[PDB]
């Protein structure tokens, strides 16, 4: 029985517990015990802190050394962003600030995010501030030393 | 010199050669001459006609047997929807019936395809007409023969 | 003696309680009181309302917590069909709304149960209409909210 | 890469490869190249000769000694009858004798199966005689030695 970390828009961990050494997408989502499966969107969460897109039909390997890390969100559209020049696609229109600090990898109270906006002044999100990614455009945010 | 087919949002191909054996999506994207390369989504086609995205990244692995299937389109966020049964994010905010049937991977004249409502009459997208997946919820399209 | 709950085509619970802990179907059948046991078809109900057929021979083990679900039925020829995306089996020749609900798990009264026929208008299936499955096909049956 | 015999209604054998050691349903009809999945009923054949139905969810541990076998076949009911005692589910309407007697564990040509009607003249289904399986009431084969 292999495990893995369930997180959520708030990266909030669960572990869930699988038979399946190598689980589709459909099957994680019914280990997380959400449904209908069609309305949530899975990324696999690299080590990297890579957010790869994860299909109903796409088998991840959980037969590995340690415990993988599974994004599950109620999601009808991916909007993609750029953290620290790292591509990422966020299944949920709202994205917190701690939540892009530690897709960052940094820490984050010694750090602050900001989305970037070459010529004009950037907009520093705040660690519990809900910025939302449905704005026109790829975002792109980095994080600068607090 | 390995080569590739760039699609569009219109499915159009265009065989592109690449020197890297095995490039990344920043690689492509610099290959189908489109600047700037963070505003371009970037999917790879799967034989089984399912659209994973790649990332700027990630490296896609040409070096194998037959022309490989990209389709790089201006995109700042993925709508995502299923097709027969199949899970696809379009990084464009229209689609054409076309395009969803050759994704279906029947033909276009012999088949029409339905956004299925349950409960409600079905809505028939026509060969050349753009349905807007912008609409709240995850799309179910159905190829129905004609 | 363990215990368990064998149902009917109209899902009415029965208690009927076991000495052997690992009884087969045919020992189930013996305990329903149904004769004889080659015209009725058992069918373990699953906790995620998962209905598997079981046989004659083929041993459930009933040493776990809870009181498991057992449905058996005089049926000859079980009909497939799918709800809510769950495959199922029916051992009768006709189902209940009201059962197809309860298979959903959904309230019966907060639901509406249709038959899906994409590109063509949806059956609404009655709370206690008994909608027949020996029509060709399977039959695609979605619980939309009332 | 793990094996398996996928087969047919003419217990057809054909070496199938898969990555997954323990897929799914939906993944042995993925790679049985038949669509859609939905049409088509998978049944475990197990070494005793008992074909026990597996559902698209349902994982299949083929992590084991030997190629496992796998019958797939278009199919909207699964027919009960029994051989030789044994229960039986055939997804499609149609039998050969020559698959009765295969499923029997026998020699197709020293044997002949038999409908067994008590009280009435049993009924000789020949080798290559698809006898209906639709017909009311479950079905009793018999191979009596030829
Ligand atoms: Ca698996
Ligand atoms: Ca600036
Ligand atoms: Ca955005
Ligand atoms: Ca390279
Ligand atoms: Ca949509
Ligand atoms: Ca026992
Ligand atoms: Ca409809
Ligand atoms: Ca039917
Ligand atoms: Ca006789
Ligand atoms: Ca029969």
């Amino acid at each position: 029985r292999v495990a893995v970390q369930v997180f959520d828009e708030n990266l909030n961990a669960k572990d869930v517990h699988l038979t399946d050494p190598v689980p589709t997408g459909r099957q994680i989502i019914k280990a997380a015990g959400k449904h209908p499966v069609d309305d949530y969107a899975v990324l696999a969460w690299m080590p990297d802190n890579a957010l790869r897109p994860l299909h109903l039909d796409e088998t991840f390997d959980l037969r590995q050394h340690g415990v993988e890390r599974i994004l599950v969100a109620p999601s009808d559209t991916l909007y993609r962003f750029f953290i620290d020049g790292q591509d990422q696609e966020w299944p949920v229109r709202g994205i917190t600030g701690v939540v892009l600090k530690t897709l960052a990898g940094v820490d984050p109270a010694a750090f602050e995010v900001f989305l970037v906006i070459p010529g004009d002044d950037d907009i520093r999100v705040e660690d519990h501030e809900l910025f939302d990614l449905a704005r026109k455009g790829v975002e792109h945010f980095q994080t600068v030393k607090r």
